[PDB]
């Protein structure tokens, strides 16, 4: 109910106030700046009321920020712009419109006298309080159809704005050794013949005048492993030493810290130092033998190329008779490349697709369970007709509303927290070859997850647990007529989920505490010995991965429930408001960037957007048409074919400045760069980048 | 009913043995080498009981007949025979199943004893026959996905067949100059440089080392119009001097025969002399003036370069920022491009695009009228309830059985005779630029087309014509019912339609009376003057455009009915096999090709294949849907998703073979041919092509 809501806001505005407090006294402190300010010591320009950052971090231009953070970051903060942009005026139309229109009423009254347990007064602002008429259902498509419009307006000049930004990013970029170079994975094995040769002779000849070196990826993934255990184990041993310089007075160390109550053969300083000789001695003789070996060498090569134009052109064209071999991609960078699954056979890749997507269904559905499970929390209000738990309910009324608003929303961000953490490693499970396409997968797949079990789960199950009542004694014939009113007090429910997870996650994520509770275990417990703890700055990316499906869900909710209940919206603009002022600042001070992809992720957020587009005008269809409705099937049917024919024009007209590279803009980029430096030695600057960093 | 189908069945075969004996008694004529033997005077290779030239048609191997006909022509052959190797297995296992099946039931007779005006036997082989139960379902269903499943498979192995022959095809064929050009359409206009000159620097800057030369393509449609009238009015001169010299007694020759009655001033060879003279001083002046006026010169070009594998490049890769500007495409060859619509700004492109949509439907309509006509025919035999006009029906028992048959079927092949020349000008109107992607695409327009008008239409009005007094009292839940047991009535149609059609039309197109006639009367009544007649040998082409729909459909139709009413196939599979050696000895023979797209349109069948197929599956599903059975829709959702994926995995592995050049081939082309002719001077071959044959 409307108390639930408001009682629910109180307590997230006093939580994200006192996070911002907290965050306020931490940032003054002078031993976090390390922390709090990341992107100025990575990027090398520092060294050593409360809300006053929130202005300061709007001054910094776009132009600027472009060349501060990257291009990703800047179209990033444009997502939660566009955000704004697209839902803005739909808030202020809906609300003005449909508000005056759905309290007009005094029938459902009667309607839900009979057995209905609906909510008062925070359903009267939505579609089901009216019954089947002429002039409102009227009004409602003619709103539709205005908010497609306008969403549909913004998406088309945002996604020229983006294309622009991304050529003219690129024509004017530094000199990356991913320009020169495609990716050759498919090269067929020959018997006479190694990788590399079979490399040198194929782009010799088939590709002449313009090839200028080539790297087969080796597979050193055990000793990339080797590498790490060494690493790790360094740790332990430097830990373990500044124990015992701290109390010198006995080496205990006993290993019982583990499972199984294993732990014996007390483990002080000396075994340390003796597994770390031994890995050394194992580290340097896998090294020795995986140079020294025809097997290591896995069928794929990093070729580069003279000028950015035959790079273009090789990446651009099909290479050869199979369309299974010889596959040549636009090479990522150095610092991009996931190096662990370069040494997956191009058949294990089809393989692994197929096995992730079945464990993203059983993922799928193990958490609608779960799903369940929170929407059978504080939203079980309706089912006190049996009462077998009336205790914790009777308890008290006003903390009854404290928990019917909080506890579901907690419950559920507790609940998928880790959940992008297993999509990235499902993601990573069927091979990418680059932290990039690994995040947008995961993107990807995090939104599928979330579509699905949060909406519809959450949607069917709250219908069934709380309609429960109202169709128990009833038929077959009922069933659909409880599926369409359904739907508004799931949106209550999404409020509360927007609220609590929205504005109090993005407090807690400026508050960074996280990294600084990480930074300052691993600043006193470990190394601690001269200035060369500057790998102990970790911020992170932006975190496309865990941010951008998000909002994709917030995007889905407020145009499904834009026309359907219009007071979802005022919590969405919040929620974007404020997390674009959060963004940027962090964009501005933390969060390192990993990989420059230049914004090639925006087809996809279009993509998601306009999917979005179609799933709301769909419901919409199907709930004024379950509503005993006649001509609204035949208006909102135009609706999901008008979208997808703009979405096709937009995709042909302005992607390839996204997903192809322009001919002439490469023989600019490299006539502009010849005339600058004459001099230029590309075979010495070119030939050591991709060489599985582990090798050195 | 049976009896219908047997009637129909004689008259047909009568039809097919008659016109086969008319066309062996013409071939034997002397007179008539010219005609049918055309492929042979154009290739220069000659001058100058009755089945027996069907076993002889069947000698030339495939390796010969690719260099004899072409490709296209080889390919189309080989759609007949996948027809055959889809169907007649799908055949023998449906009959051997379905009819034992089918045929035994007592049921229907009361079902058919109420009101039911369904015929006696020829439904009793059908899906409408038996009622919902467990054990028959059963075996439709897994027929069906049998058929889907071999149907699946011969399409893969077909596709792959295909795009190796268009691949070994390609890489040892001549040196059209199509190999080395592209067509750059969309030069932007620029105030101080020409077109010629834009095109000149663009394509030396930006794509250098490789750029020969251009043509650019001027607008002389006035000129073409001005030659075509000349060369009619010469023929009318020509025809008319003949007159004169046959008959040297008055030169009465009044034009009074047009429409308005108009015609006086007596026209005779003075009228026409004075014509041409006058027609040859206008062509003259205006070929002055376009070749001396600015805006004659579109913004369009015809670019040509040193090496295939330049040419290559510039047409699979993106020309600049713009991607509606320089936009490049493998051009036609010269004897190939529809030089008229090279003058249509890429605006009006589009905008005549969704003009003829708007006409496609229209069109669709005011033809679904006849369809509605033709269905009001002679399968009008239900409708003997009213009895307003039993005149004709109870003239005899055996002419009706014979109108029964055979007029549905004529009136419908005349009424869509004149069809694909509609679409033709449809097609050509909106513009393409080469008879090749006009053919394809009025074939793709005449699929369409008879897919909703000849298989909807005649469905749902033979439905509403035949059982209209089994629902005309009933109530609005008996419709699906009627819906679900109408198809096989359609079926007994559409056996006598594919007869009728399909081996009557192949018959006479083997016996080639239009192009005969047209031939004796220009070479009687026309110029008989000396050897000049060759060029009156117009065989045309295959007809790729009016014949692949055909078969299309009929593979519809095939698909459709094979699980539902497994006697449609059997006469199927007599026209293919009968219309691939009609059209086999006509690819050898007759039939010369006026362009060379080498199998390009392969990608076009197949996936008209794979939608017939998901067609089939869908009316599968809303049939035993329908007829009040429980398991089946789960099951038959899977096929049309399996369908797709198989498309899709086609797709991805074979169809680059057809729609993009590899590189590596390119290559060994290019090598190939300067290791053999090394002092060939491309740009003395190739700057006069691409001229727009009226310059000469």
């Amino acid at each position: 109910t409307l108390q639930d809501i408001g009682v629910s806001a109180g307590i997230n505005i006093l939580s994200a106030f006192v996070f911002f407090i907290i965050f306020a006294v931490l940032r003054l402190q002078p031993f976090n700046d390390r922390v709090y300010f990341s992107k100025w010591y990575l990027k090398g320009l520092r060294s050593s009321k409360f809300l006053n950052w929130m202005p300061e971090a709007l001054k910094m231009p776009e132009p600027e920020l472009i060349d501060h953070a990257g291009l990703d970051s800047v179209v990033y903060l444009r997502i939660y712009w566009l955000g704004l942009k697209i839902f803005t005026p739909i808030a202020v139309l809906a609300w003005a419109v449909l508000v005056p229109v759905n309290w007009t009423n005094n029938t459902l009254e009667m309607a839900k006298q009979l057995r209905n347990v609906t909510s008062s007064d925070i359903d009267k602002l939505s579609v089901s309080n009216i019954p089947e008429y002429s002039m409102r259902f009227w009004t409602h498509i003619v709103m539709a159809y205005a908010f497609t419009i306008w969403t549909c307006y913004v998406l088309m000049k945002e996604y020229e704005t983006i294309a622009n930004m991304r050529l003219q990013f690129v024509a004017s970029e530094a000199r990356r050794p991913d320009q020169f170079t495609v990716l050759v994975r498919n090269v067929p094995p020959d018997a006479d013949e190694s990788v590399s040769e079979l490399v040198e002779h194929f782009f010799l000849v088939n590709h002449p005048d313009h090839y200028l070196t080539h790297q087969v990826v080796c597979n050193a993934n055990k000793l990339a492993d080797l590498v790490k255990k060494k690493k790790k184990l360094q740790n332990w041993l430097d830990y373990y030493q500044l124990k015992y310089a701290r109390n010198n007075s006995q080496r205990i160390m006993v290993k019982l810290g583990f499972l199984g109550l294993w732990g014996q053969k007390v483990d002080a300083i000396e075994h340390y130092i003796a597994e770390i000789d031994k890995i050394s001695k194992e580290i340097s003789k896998e090294r020795e033998e995986v140079v020294n070996d025809p097997k290591a060498i896995m069928p794929a090569a990093f070729v580069s190329f003279k000028t950015r134009w035959a790079a273009a052109v090789c990446a651009q064209t099909q290479q050869t008779r199979n369309p299974t071999q010889w596959l040549t991609e636009w090479a990522p960078e150095p610092r991009d490349v996931f190096w662990s699954n370069l040494a997956i056979p191009y058949v294990s890749l089809t393989v692994r697709r197929l096995i992730m997507h079945v464990a993203f269904f059983f993922l799928t559905f193990f958490f609608i369970v779960p799903i369940a499970f929170v929407q059978s929390l504080a939203t079980i209000e309706g089912i006190v007709k049996a009462a077998p738990f009336l205790k914790f309910i009777v308890d008290d009324k006003f903390m009854k509303s404290v928990i019917q608003g909080f506890l579901p929303g907690i419950a559920l961000k507790l609940f998928l927290a880790f959940l992008p953490s297993i999509l990235m490693i499902m993601s990573k499970f069927e091979g990418f070859t680059s932290i990039s396409s690994l995040e947008r997968r995961a993107a990807f797949r995090y939104y599928i997850f979330n579509l699905v079990n949060v909406f519809l789960a959450s949607v069917i199950a709250g219908a069934a647990f709380e309609q429960l009542n109202s169709f128990l004694n009833q038929s077959a014939n009922q069933i659909p007529k409880t599926i369409g009113v359904a739907i508004p007090m799931k949106a209550t429910f999404f409020i509360t989920y927007i609220m609590v997870d929205g504005w109090a996650g993005v407090a807690g994520e400026i508050l960074m505490l996280k990294p600084l509770i990480m930074f300052h275990l691993k600043n006193a417990f470990l190394v601690k010995t001269d200035k060369d703890r500057e790998e102990a700055m970790d911020p992170g990316s932006i975190g496309f991965n865990t941010g951008e499906p998000r909002i994709q869900l917030y995007f889905l909710l407020g145009l499904v429930y834009a026309p359907v209940t219009p007071m979802l919206l005022p919590f969405i603009l919040v929620f974007f408001a404020l997390a674009y002022i959060v963004y940027r600042h962090q964009i501005i001070n933390v969060y390192n960037q990993e990989y420059e992809s230049a914004a090639a992720f925006w087809p996809d957020v279009h993509g998601r957007v306009i999917a979005a587009l179609v799933i709301s005008q769909l419901l919409l269809m199907g709930l004024l048409g379950t509503k005993h409705a006649a001509l609204a099937a035949p208006f909102l049917i135009a609706l999901p074919v008008l979208t997808i024919g703009f979405h096709h024009f937009c995709k042909g007209r302005y992607e390839p400045a996204f997903i192809r590279y322009p001919l002439q803009e490469a023989m600019m980029k490299d006539t502009l760069e010849t005339a600058r430096e004459p001099n230029l030695n590309l075979k010495g600057y070119l030939q050591n980048a991709y060489v599985h960093p582990v090798f050195k």
